[PDB]
């Protein structure tokens, strides 16, 4: 069920400078997300990072792959009326490429492990631009309170 | 040919953040066209602005975007000027098809008509093939 | 000649913070003419930009202001269509006589050609001042209402 | 003499987001100086100030009105090569009226005292909107 | 445990980003005096501006800083008023010591004069450190 | 004494603003450990989107701040290579305990464990604390040279 960005804005608490998913264009419920990020230099960290040479943060590439996660994870079961998800942990991430201004960053998440019971949710990422991998991410550990 | 990342943008044109609003340079043939692309993110300063209810990327700046990718072919055209700061002096023509969102990829494209230093020049910008913004004629002056 | 002060204009206006470059509406006439004003200083966030070496409002936020004003006028002529989100459809005619800097006052009047409850198509003329001094013109401004 | 923003920019170290003067209209050095700082709404303080009521801060008034001091004060004396003026003390300021986007501030700085390179600038301002005063500062003092 | 937090220092004053100069409420006693700090770090928005060259924390923001934590402890000694926005109406006696820089704690004490049950007035003095040491002095801040 | 701060920092790392996270340095020991500290303040840039209702410092940014730290210890270490520009290469066995929120005073300690200069391989771990109380772990940052 693909998606547009003010519907995105509905599901998680994200603003400006910290909204690090464009558009979702593929979701299943309890499974997997696909996504994207646009990767502009009209961003307000290119400055920071760096001033000589423009290169899209690592950090904010998790960021990005764990917001999508935290769109799937939302709208696999709201019961728990909650929008605010908070990073627990986050385990084997590597970086193979710089991610650069003009690029398209095309962003999966799957989701491995729910406990509704507890708000403990486990999921994998991975992140392309031009179908070769950017970055990979074993599992990401979220924990809605 | 070969590409223009965003490091040698910088180096052609004066522009910086919040105003560089080309990302990349994908082709360009001095004296004839240049064709290039701007990332559409959510996480740009203006889409705050324009706006809160609903992010569409403001139509002047697909104006200047188009702008800059022009400046870029002439600069490179002909640098005997060894001036990089080209001002806006005239725009005509300038149709919005279709809104540019978040998520988007703008390819530009445009087309020396003209040059004296005045140049002339014709823009069409597109998001997925299809045309988002035509521009009949930017004037520019040194 | 009723003032418009700036919270009155966010009234109106979906425009925000970078994006709201009408500071102040001095005169309106509903279905006729607006004039307004945007003051230009070194402490807006474009300045940075363009250029480092020299500040030179951008001509395309020119169009912009011009555009939010004759914008407001549509809104304030006609507001039977609830909707103040309007989208630029098309701009033709415009030509930039001299540089806006930092320190000017930029005087803008836009004026309604034509307005249609076709599908809301407005039509409009802009000129832009700075000390009786004509910085921009624009023949037409082509406005829709989604 | 007028004096520009590109010019500004040469005198003064201070930029974005914290140049406060947009133009120097007459200038005397070592008596009297008149700026003005343009009040828009696209300014980045006033999202935060406030967010239901737009009113430029009075401390940005105060800066505004050291700056356009400091100019007088850099070219009044330059012998001491150093931009770099740090505001040491103020006193006496009051504020009667909200500025607000949409105004011009019209400011002027009259120098007081000067003590050479002891570095020690004493200076009153005044700042106007629509020729009725909107603050006063009977004495700034500066570290040269 | 007689604190605020930022989230409920938002409650209290309109301030927000980027004007917002008080981090945390530490201390407060109605009607007496106000203790809180500001966090200066080099990833806030002014120091770009102030200096390119030597990042140096404004004067007039550590005026604004001790004026909002002064501003609360007003709004928390008498809430009748049901009015949030305060505006500065003068300040008097500031002296700037020593250099606020990135990585310092701005620790600050507001200390409530005279509250006017005749105007709308209030007065208060200020202090800011940084490790013990007086960084600005204010004899008085006057608020309508 | 060992005190570095925010003018050193910025001849050393080629970060900068809205992404140097580093704004003191504390201690350092050449090819051992460093400890530096980030102010948290309301005032930062991320905050109004991390989040509108509730501000919380991004973990994401905490990692990058620990980054950055131990990236100054690798500079110090070894500048034979005279290249700042160091790019994260991975980072693993990372733990959010505890909030970080605005005036919060974040407490940096970074460890080197291997070094490989030959390649530019640099490994180390990093712990973040506010108060005495653990924030943030780190196993192991990893490190490569461009
Ligand atoms: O926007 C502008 C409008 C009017 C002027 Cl006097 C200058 C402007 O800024 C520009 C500078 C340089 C180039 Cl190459 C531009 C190209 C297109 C549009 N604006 C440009
Ligand atoms: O700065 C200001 C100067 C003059 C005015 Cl008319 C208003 C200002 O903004 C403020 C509003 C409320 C409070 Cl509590 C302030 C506290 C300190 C500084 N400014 C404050
Ligand atoms: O605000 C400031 C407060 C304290 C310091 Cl240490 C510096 C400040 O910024 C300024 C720099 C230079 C000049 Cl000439 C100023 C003039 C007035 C106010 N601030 C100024």
């Amino acid at each position: 069920t693909s998606i547009d960005i003010e519907d995105i804005k509905k599901i998680l608490p994200h603003r400006y400078p910290f909204l690090l998913v464009d558009k979702v264009i593929y979701m299943q419920p309890n499974k997997t997300i696909i996504g994207l990020k646009q990767v502009s230099t009209n961003e307000p960290f290119f400055n920071g990072h760096f001033p000589q040479k423009q290169i899209m943060p690592g950090v904010l590439q998790i960021e990005a792959l764990a917001q999508l996660a935290g769109i799937l994870c939302l709208k696999s079961d709201d019961s728990q009326k909650n929008n605010l998800f908070l990073f627990a942990g986050v385990d084997g991430v590597r970086w193979k490429k710089p991610v650069l201004p003009g690029d398209t960053l095309t962003m999966q998440a799957n989701l491995i492990s729910f406990k509704s019971s507890l708000g403990i949710a486990k999921l994998s990422g991975v992140g392309y631009v031009n179908g070769k991998v950017v970055i990979n991410i074993s599992e990401m550990t979220f924990a809605l309170s």
